[PDB]
């Protein structure tokens, strides 16, 4: 069933290309027995794979309309039939689900996350560091990849089964693999 996956790493570490590489290869993105792919909502620009754009800048669009979708009232439109079982990929996710004060009221656009499996929604959130995100979103993460670089830029993909709040410091509990891409990744993406 549906899960929430976190991808972190500094700008230019290759988070978006890894994401597109996954979309190009991973089972959840393939067409079903009827030739139908799961609907993809994303804010990633230059993505060639069919998707629906979501606005993450609340000043630009704080609410959805019958014409454009805001990430900010996802709790509303995500529950509608045409959108069940969809996949949501939010780049720079701190724009939608930032860290919040301890014991403050939990917003509607966060409250629904803990029941995201009901709507069968897979969610990927990319950001530069886990602590930019709502703890209430982080608690739900069941796969965390972090791209680490050794500064002769050898990149390692670190993987945990929960959100690692301090990824480089927690690398010893990660599964480490060489950072890898689909060689056709640019057929699907332009930055």
């Amino acid at each position: 069933m549906a899960e929430i996956c976190l991808i972190t790493g500094t700008p230019g570490s290759g988070k978006t290309l890894k994401m597109v590489s996954m979309m190009a290869n991973d089972e959840m993105f393939k067409p079903d027995e009827n030739g139908i792919r799961r609907k993809v909502f994303t804010n990633i620009k230059g993505l060639k794979i069919p998707h629906t754009y979501i606005e993450t800048d609340a000043k630009k669009l704080p609410k959805s309309t019958d014409e454009q979708l805001s990430a900010h009232d996802m709790y509303e439109w995500i529950k509608k039939p045409e959108n069940i079982g969809s996949i949501v990929i939010v780049d720079e996710a701190q724009d939608v689900w930032p860290a919040r004060s301890a014991g403050s009221k939990i917003p509607e656009n966060v409250q629904w996350l803990n029941t995201h499996r009901h709507q069968g929604i897979d969610i990927f959130v990319l950001t530069q560091g886990p602590k930019l995100l709502d703890q209430n979103l982080r608690t739900l993460v069941r796969k965390h990849y972090h791209i680490a670089s050794n500064k002769m830029g050898m990149r390692t993909l670190l993987e945990w089964k929960i959100c690692a709040d301090d990824p480089v410091k927690m690398a010893s509990s990660a599964f480490s693999s060489i950072y890898t891409l689909d060689k056709k990744v640019y057929d699907l993406y332009e930055s």
